[PDB]
């Protein structure tokens, strides 16, 4: 036997951090789940039951507060980015370290149309993510996303001409509800190290807000032809808007709502152009996924 | 042995309905989950295997779609109402209707500043709920509510003065945080039947949102003594702004945000005026419940 | 406005405690989640921001640890009945105490057929749960029950004779799949005191035992006409069983398995006496509910 | 832009299927959830709108409910390597199909001592799962795997000898609680096609069996130096007992139980020797990786 691959850390580790704008009073609130895995030379822990390779897991929750502490925490790339790097310079035999991130909406409350200077609202499950590995002599590999985005439109999505054979029932349609809970990922262009992802950090935010705008822009004014068709169109507007991205992932389910036929009940019509009350199915469900590149 | 108290009937019942405009071209979506539990003259079934008295939970379920197809699904204290009275007054051994209904929310999306006429996002996990008791000869019993709006205040709460013993180990404070998920129940004065729930639709509405309101403005502004000391300020005030109403019920949970003491490394300061990371803690949580009524 | 009900603790307190036989070496583990919820003369908390009243929830938290080292956890209805008296006793102001207790199944591993004497599976989900409300000066109320318990049996379950009119469109059967979650509640005699419960704690494992073994006996055995007229039969005979026991309530989902229909593909027979392939449904589900007494 | 990689398909897709043996009467009853993705060339259908590329999800449900009905869908292993064959085989431009197949348990119900010829019961939430990949022209690739098997120790773990430096704040320890959910995958050989599976079919139960009791029998006997060191050693023994497994993956969350200083409290000794009364905690985690191949 031989130790193919090993990775280890702390999962699910819960961090709030605030900062105080003094001058206005103002409070702004972050909050987080943090997974820190590390990689190196760690094979004897798991072989000759040698404790002495291993960071404790104890220990890297600890350094995830005091680098919060002593840094920034957004852009969240930025924050995954010099804790993943401290693990690897502080400790000769780790060689790589995988950091997720996941953030927690905390927006502002406004009360009688003033933003409120620190009382906030979870106003969405949507979630702004990170993942950050940082491999020694290799630089620093980005995937930002954005997931449990849920929308729906309730018109302007078909879905026909698709192949039939003995195996399908389903009829085409060229008017059904669409609704999906949208999972999309860009990946950067590796950076050499810390220097070069501070020297973009701006790009972040900015980044973020593009693929969000342009998937609600593009997923609302889509006269849909199926979800490949218009997960595609995103992709490539969102390509076209940042030359630092390499490719763009979207993993989209078909969340199905289904037509009642209630004309057995003194003829109701509720099919058709006289559809009105839908079945929402909870499985099963479509899964349609795409990674989009340049050429 | 005897049967004392039995019910039955469909619950989870998913139900979306479309609403389209003909002249502007919009459309409006409403999604609920239903449950519809009857009582009465029942008891055969359960002694006997007489499911000759058993209107099938199939049926009901038939029932919930038939009557979103024919009548308005909002307000939902009106559709819960309509619907509590269909089975009392259809079926002569049914004596009682107890509906449930979960409303999820769907957001017109806004696309360069104009509202969408049929694109939607699930903008909070937070509902809006009723439960209407339909009691043969007792009338109609509406208790509507919010619930799952999750809050955050970064100072403006305080905890001191209470009671200390030789139990008690937590410190006294004069400035922390204070997270909630707010429930809020208002119990309608009882309605003779569905000519006076129709008699009030509008009320129904615009209370939901005063309750909304006034709970969001209170947590925001009220510089907190205690979670029962808020909670109370904004039962008081939705009370005074519906006459209809007899009672306010909320169940806060105190989600406890714990300060982190760095001193041991490298005397970082942490804690109390120096307090910026901060643990939340996934459990246990304090439950704050008050019913406030009139005197 | 005036306070018509308040309660407030400690939810989702997570207790783990170990026992150790010196003798034979053999350790037992006992895992569960704890709520208590205080009531009495705290008015003032909600309506003068008065903090004097309010026994900490950190302080009943600290008070759920010590009841556990002091005292055996074991049966839970003595714990919650030795926990709930312990808040009315001590301080002269709170009048009543509700103690919840869900208790997490932690089954002794068997090694080679060998019980092992410290380690221990997972076994089920399924949980037994007591609700002890101690009353000043009215006794001490324990409802007991067992939830998650998941059964399904393929064949001798049966629902025909229902009523059927314009709403029902369900084919009887003389042949179905029967699947459910079994939640079942007995409700003891009021005790008058902590001595009462004492002398009676043998009772309390036994009885637990004894429900859950007739549940899944008469599940398996009754050619069920109905959910309703199985449930009844479980009823009667626990009732039959224990003197101490006033009532017991079943709440029973009712988990459908629909046939599927291949007919369309090359005449397959997949329906009646042919069915072999179901979708299971998710959801709606009946819900069928009976509480039985004595008479 | 380029699509770099595309897949599609359904998900959740629930099955139940009984076996009736006529001799015996026995029944016996699988419920699995289904999702199968495809691969191939489909790229115009998100480049061009050209939806005649796409066999639709709703058809890849049917064919899920066909080859059930005409196959067997034990052992898992054998069931996904048909129903990923069929993908390819039956559809030209389809050139991989994914199927992940999670098996729910029914185990069947022992009433008196004799196993019940047609009542089961969800005895665990424990998972057996397959990831079958049938790649046109370069055979299938099938991972076996356990998940959601809780289990725990209450001594002989323990934790000492790992690095102390500037943010190591946790104790040595010779005795502690160990507790877990196994994931533990064993990925065979490359079989050529179907023939070759089906040559190996009684292999596959039997190696499952065998994964569970050396995984069980290891965590419960090794006096544990650490998560890494005992995983290895399940790992190991699984390779040596199944020449047809190339490599084995463990992941282990270290699920930490924390000793409760009482000793603020009347000096009660709840730590080292004295600890009785834990705080299981829910998050963080610790989260301990090993893939062990051969050498
Ligand atoms: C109705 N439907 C399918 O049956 N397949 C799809 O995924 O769900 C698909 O491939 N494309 C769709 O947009 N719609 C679908
Ligand atoms: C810190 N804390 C308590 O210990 N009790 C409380 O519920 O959580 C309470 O009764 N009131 C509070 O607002 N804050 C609390
Ligand atoms: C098929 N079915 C119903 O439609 N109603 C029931 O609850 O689900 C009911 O009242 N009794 C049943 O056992 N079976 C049912
Ligand atoms: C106490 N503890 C750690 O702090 N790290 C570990 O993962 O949780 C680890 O690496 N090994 C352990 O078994 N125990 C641990």
């Amino acid at each position: 036997s031989a130790v193919k691959a090993a990775r280890y850390g702390k999962d699910n580790v819960r961090v709030y951090k605030v900062h105080k704008d003094e001058k206005t009073g103002v409070q702004t609130v972050y909050e987080m789940t943090v997974c820190v895995l590390l990689e190196g030379e760690i094979e004897t822990s798991y072989t000759k039951a040698d404790n002495s390779v291993i960071v404790a897991t104890d220990s890297i929750k600890n350094t995830i507060y005091i680098t919060a502490k002593q840094n920034p925490v957004t852009p969240p790339e930025l924050f995954g980015s010099i804790l993943g790097t401290h693990f690897i310079e502080k400790y000769n035999h780790i060689h790589a370290a995988h950091v997720n991130i996941v953030c927690h909406r905390w927006t502002r409350m406004d009360i009688d149309g003033k933003p409120h200077p620190h009382s906030f609202i979870r106003d969405s499950e949507e979630k702004r993510n990170v993942q950050v590995d940082v491999v020694e002599g290799k630089g620093i590999d980005i995937k930002s996303s954005l997931s449990g985005l849920t929308v729906l439109k309730s018109t302007n999505s078909q879905f026909w001409g698709f192949l039939r054979d003995e195996y399908t029932t389903l009829k085409e349609t060229w008017d059904r509800i669409l609704s999906t809970d949208v999972d999309a990922t860009w990946q950067w262009k590796n950076f050499s190290g810390l220097q070069e992802v501070r020297s973009h950090v701006p790009k972040f935010d900015a980044t973020w807000a593009t693929a969000r705008e342009v998937t609600l822009k593009t997923f609302a004014e889509d006269n849909s032809a199926s979800v490949q068709a218009t997960m595609y169109k995103m992709a490539e507007q969102i390509l076209a808007r940042q030359q630092l991205i390499e490719t763009v992932e979207y993993s989209l389910p078909n969340k199905h709502y289904f037509e009642i036929d209630l004309s057995w009940h003194k003829g109701l019509q509720n099919t058709g152009k006289n559809a009105e009350v839908f079945a929402p199915q909870s499985d099963p469900n479509g899964l349609i996924k795409c990674t989009v590149g340049r050429s």
